[PDB]
């Protein structure tokens, strides 16, 4: 089962697009998914290419559902398997204003 | 051989202590360093708990030789195994200004 070991970042801007590398415990790279959600939910945009050798992935984060606000919105992101839908714990990710 | 497939940041400041996340082929984590050089030379400052499953390694930058410098000063970064001296192929790495 799987595990959010470690992102190099755990806050982003609400306007997405931006790299972050998270380790994580043995994935499928055609099965994965790094979902953010509050239920409003985005998903991390990556590839299979950009998991590297079933322990890490890099994507890049997602748009959050309002790009308007004026204070930090708190979050969840973990991952999930496409194929049965099973979950990491998540971890809190913080939004913040453009 | 060894392999730098991915780091997450490619500059740091001179007085290092920065976190880094780098991306790189099998390693072991008892037998594995990280080499800033330009010979002047720095190692990356993590333990093997740090290596992750074999395909990355969380580190923090050394200190520049030179915490002085008034413009940014471009090193190379290697994996080194710690038992033979084997190397990668360096990756551009820039120090800059406090």
């Amino acid at each position: 089962n799987l595990k959010i070991v470690r992102m190099d970042r755990t806050a982003g801007c609400v306007t997405g697009g931006e790299e972050i590398i998270l380790l994580c415990d043995k994935v499928q790279k055609d099965d994965i998914q790094i979902r953010f959600y509050e239920v409003w939910e985005g998903f991390g945009d990556f590839s299979p290419t950009d998991v590297h050798r079933q322990f890490a992935i890099c994507f890049k984060t997602p748009k959050y559902k309002d790009v308007n606000i004026t204070k930090p919105a708190s979050v969840f992101v973990q991952l999930r398997r496409k194929s049965d839908l099973e979950t990491s714990e998540p971890k809190p990710f913080l939004y913040y204003p453009e």
